[PDB]
């Protein structure tokens, strides 16, 4: 399938998905191709936010669709 994310030093991604691949193993072929530690990294889709552990089939998410990935912390 196919989904494009933006990246917080304004460089983007085109990415391979399909409906049955779970968001955990995306993540990571993205993790080893542009760096985005997963852990510290969120997708997101229309105000939701995506489990690595469900399928993107679940989420309605058509091919071509873009989801923002945004980081994670606090320190205390």
């Amino acid at each position: 399938m196919q989904i494009f994310v933006k990246t917080l030093t304004g460089k983007t991604i085109t990415l391979e998905v399909e409906s049955s691949d779970t968001i955990d193993n995306v993540k990571s072929k993205i993790q080893d191709k542009e760096g985005i530690p997963p852990d510290q990294q969120r997708l997101i889709f229309a105000g939701k936010q995506l489990e690595d552990g469900r399928t993107l089939s679940d989420y309605n998410i058509q091919k071509e669709s873009t989801l923002h990935s945004v980081l994670r912390l606090r320190g205390g």
